């Protein structure tokens, strides 16, 4: 009766009319932790409810637990219901949690959440951000943290919280200044920073401190940095490299330093040590600005910037006793960081206008996997609808979903959600684009999916060369326009096939610069052919954040053979944006 | 066997180059069953008369597919040329090594090799070069230059800055072409030299490519009938047309850019090109691009993302002209778009430091072109060597130039670097301040023979292999890291192939060597390579290198073994200097 085909499942009639929300107390759980599932009921059935709430805990295709609770709730009344569960003992596992409201012998509402059991964020990063630190009650800060925990975000990057790039702590360790100007002359309140950190930590969220690897203000000599540590655009120390900034900001430019200079390292590590002593950050998120052209140290020797990164980052980790993440802009330095630096995971920011094609969302994640020999996960910053980011306007709910399907299916994570809603540009506080209610609802599904299926998306997978066909439909393996983008991967116990619908896409630009993409065409009851070596295939499944909020469905299939060999012919009921087929092997 | 180098009757070492002065062929590529003419130039510098035998062996990978011999009497200080005729075997898209030996008594005293490519079309195995200067000159002089380039088996040549204007390539009319004109840099171009080169190139089965941008026009383009409505703009109000700035002394101060998706621009530039192709018998339009332009808009203020306009422009150009098309995607800007959607003969990528400085990019550029085309298009790379010293009069670094070619060729690529001025040092092809030393020329002859002769093992039906490689005692990498042997494996029908590229003398993984000061790699002799291979139906193990006996295959000793990581072949390698290709023949 919890099956949606079943005549005793009228959920489509009454969806969201009893179950208002479902979420958990934390972002991440240690094995055997108590998990608290929180259910918010709001009876909008215009009728009193006297029934039962069913909860199923699922690991991929399997039921790993269930619970039921009788609940009455009168028309127009609200209630909360908490369900308590012990996280299973296996580390690094994702689960879907399915909640059903049942009256009589019939399911009348359903909503899902997810649970990530991971002892460390670094295998399955789900990075978000906080860009604003105004004076506000701890109570208001707690509400923002609760909002973000809905998406199971397990890391938060605090963007432009610090005082100076070469002196992040305002005041001193013995007496910290409670208020200061950031880079853009915004007011930052230290107590808001501290509150966010504590609230994050109570939900097992890692908190990351943004600063550049190599930046200092116009007046860096006053604070005790030397021109002799600098990075220069010429071999005669005339023009120190720099990042120009708008004239109302705290300094007219950030001057750049040589990361390989040992005096810069000692100086910046000491300044950060002070910041980490006052503000209980877990991570230093080390920013970079990407390739800088031909550059030189003070004495005119050329500097190969990317060759300096790993040494800097490993020394920084040792100096601070904290975790490190480095942003390799446009993959500049990614090979060097992936193979040599003890970073928690890889982080790649795309700046435009190269890397516009959908395939780069996949390929960036593939490069991170290959250059790390499969040891590091990859986070992508890929700012959606960037061409309209100076408009008072909305994120396009279609292109945002396709971009996330592209990154998530490839085994990546997309840094996009935060206190201001969603990122529209590299300056995180810029918030001219808002998420509509429909997009928010999509993101809840997509982030539940990213969590519950993490074991099939980015755990022990290799690329498969088994051929896929979708008879009658144009396909591509690389995100080409007017195709279903499809490719396969394999791991121990499972083969996974992804289908991403670009049939509505005329031009394969993931960014959707006018914010005007449309709903993909919907294909129902079609066939996929998967050319498989082995015969011991008992079951084939599908899950999609577009279909019943990520609930697994068993698919019909047949074993067949034609001129290209043996294959499974898989019956697929529906594709909207993104479907994940998964085949259970031995 | 007196021809093997380990044999004591082979004393080639002492008298190398003292009798066989050169070996080469009449054409760049051959159709199946064409007559192949191998030309052997003798110059007896032995200081005694020679009365012996010249042996020619025709090799396909490990196997002898033919042989010939001719006894020769040649006196001390005499020169003679032999012409030896062979029939190209019937299988298309095959490369061969041609080994020439001078034997006196039972002793081999000299050796020189060349190669032969049997290909009915250049596009599978492109070997692209250039011609940059078109002064007034005799056909006989043009023929000598084509002969020099043919030594390297170049099967296509890009004519760079031959044309009159980027928006009007033909000077004069079709019926009355101007016999000469000024190019974009105000150099004198002679029409007859362009024509002579085209004709000479065709006689050797060399494709000739006409350079011009996709979307460029001179400062006075309105006079020539082009409209600013077709243009590409840096703002949405059509205030400032996008442009490529040029020196003030040149024919135009700048090249104004147009929107390739504008059908009126297409129609105009296709007609302009149609006239040039009616006069000059070019085979290919090599369509230039400048790479990313930032945010650009059409005349009405609509944003244009350039990379997504390329494929359709190129396909329309091909259909309008009836000619072959190639398009350069600068730093891969547009590469996926062209590779997946354009009917180009092959892919072409300029790659630039600092972003793409790492050795890995030489391989990854080729891998991308291959993956994005679903294995259907070959890739050519432009990577201008020793760029940092290229404004002053000097020599190329012979070590970094070899390592760059090893990396490109091993990956299944080709490198556009050789032409009328010697070798490329800048993106402005005529800039020729760097010269190749004699020793580099000698290496390039070897490397281009190797590129041709081993084309079937380098870029014909190969996939990446995940079979483990170890080199005990030596640091290795799969990605061109500094202070390693760069090694990886590929497999095809009948062969596994293992490349080793020696980056042990490299401090920083940077292929360009901007100061021109890279050193000879260390030489590693008599070492072991472990190659973990499941199947044991192995026929033999071979090695070829352009650094060792001019590309001649050697059979290697190996042993079947097993340790905790699985079964492996322990392969004994006599020597690695720059680049070895091991290949393993399956049963
Ligand atoms: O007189 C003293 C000077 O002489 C010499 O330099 C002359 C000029 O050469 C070039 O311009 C002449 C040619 O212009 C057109 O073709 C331009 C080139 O098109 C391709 O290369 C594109 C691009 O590559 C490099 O930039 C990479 C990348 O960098 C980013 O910063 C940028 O945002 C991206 O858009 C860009 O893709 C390179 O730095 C840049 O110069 C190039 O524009 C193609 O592969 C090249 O072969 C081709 O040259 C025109 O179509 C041609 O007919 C014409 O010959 C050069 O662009 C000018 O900068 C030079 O002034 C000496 O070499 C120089 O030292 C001296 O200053
Ligand atoms: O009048 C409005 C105009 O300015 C606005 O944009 C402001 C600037 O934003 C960025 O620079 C500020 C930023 O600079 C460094 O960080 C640069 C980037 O590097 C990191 O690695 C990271 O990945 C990025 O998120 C980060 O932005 C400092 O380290 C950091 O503290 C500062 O915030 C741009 O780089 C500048 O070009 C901009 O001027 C407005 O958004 C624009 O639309 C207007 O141009």
């Amino acid at each position: 009766i919890f099956s949606f085909k079943d005549d005793n499942n009228i959920v489509a009639l009454t969806k969201g009319k009893l179950i208002s929300d479902v979420y958990t107390d934390k972002a991440r759980y240690y094995p055997s932790d108590k998990v608290t599932v929180k259910i918010e009921l709001n009876n909008e059935l215009q009728e009193d409810f006297r029934g039962t709430i069913y909860i199923f805990y699922k690991h991929l295709e399997s039921i790993v637990g269930k619970a039921k609770i009788q609940v009455n709730i009168k028309s127009g009344q609200k209630k909360q219901l908490n369900i308590f569960w012990e996280a299973p003992k296996d580390d690094f596992k994702g689960y879907l949690v399915e909640v059903y409201a049942v009256k009589g012998n019939k399911a009348i509402d359903n909503k899902n959440t997810a649970v990530d059991v991971s002892s460390d964020w670094s295998k399955f990063p789900r990075y978000g951000y906080i860009a604003n630190f105004p004076e506000q009650s701890k109570e208001k800060s707690a509400l923002i943290i609760e909002d973000l925990n809905k998406y199971h975000l397990n890391g938060l990057l605090f963007y432009d919280w610090q005082y100076k790039h070469n002196k992040p702590l305002a005041g001193t360790v013995e007496n910290p200044d409670p208020k200061w100007k950031d880079i853009a002359n915004r007011d930052i309140y230290g107590q808001t920073v501290k509150d966010y950190i504590e609230l994050a930590h109570s939900k097992n969220i890692m908190v990351a401190n943004y600063n550049l690897m190599y930046g200092g203000y116009f007046d860096y000599v006053k604070d005790g940095a030397k021109p002799e540590w600098g990075l220069y655009k010429d071999p005669n120390h005339e023009e120190q490299d720099n990042h120009p900034l708008p004239h109302t900001w705290a300094t007219d430019r950030l001057y750049l330093f040589n990361p390989a200079n040992k005096d810069w390292q000692n100086y910046i590590f000491n300044a950060e040590k002070d910041a980490f002593r006052v503000y209980n950050f877990d991570v230093w998120h080390v920013g970079t600005l990407g390739p800088r052209g031909m550059v030189y140290d003070y004495n005119g020797n050329p500097v190969e910037l990317s060759f300096t990164y790993a040494d800097f980052l490993n020394n920084a980790k040792n100096a601070l006793g904290k975790r490190i993440v480095c942003n390799t802009v446009n993959e500049y330095g990614l090979i060097n960081v992936a193979s040599g630096a003890d970073v928690d995971f890889l982080y790649v920011e795309i700046w435009p206008p190269a890397r516009a094609h959908y395939n780069f969302l996949k390929q960036t994640v593939d490069n991170g996997y290959n250059y790390s020999d499969g040891k590091k996960a990859t986070v992508v910053a890929a700012y959606m609808n960037y061409g309209i980011a100076d408009r008072s306007a909305e994120f396009n709910k279609h292109s945002v979903r396709l971009t996330d399907a592209a990154i998530f299916a490839a085994g990546g994570d997309h840094i996009e959600l935060g206190d201001t809603g969603m990122l529209s540009k590299e300056y995180f506080p810029s918030a001219n684009l808002k998420m509509s209610e429909s997009l928010v609802k999509a993101m809840r599904n997509y982030y539940d999916f990213l969590t519950a299926y993490e074991n099939l998306l980015r755990d022990g997978l290799k690329e498969s060369d088994n051929k896929i066909e979708i008879p009658g439909i144009e396909i591509s393996n690389n995100g080409s326009a007017r195709t279903v983008w499809t490719y396969a991967k394999q791991k121990d116990g499972y083969d996974v096939i992804h289908m991403i619908n670009l049939l509505g896409i005329e031009v394969s630009n993931w960014r959707d610069d006018l914010g005007n993409y449309s709903a993909p065409p919907i294909i129902k009851d079609f066939k996929v052919k998967y050319y498989l070596e082995n015969d011991n295939i008992k079951n084939v499944y599908l899950a999609s954040p577009d279909i019943n909020d990520g609930k697994v469905m068993k698919l019909q299939f047949k074993k067949k053979e034609d001129s290209k060999g043996k294959y499974l012919e898989i019956s697929v009921p529906e594709l909207q944006y993104w479907d994940m087929i998964f085949i259970k092997k031995l």
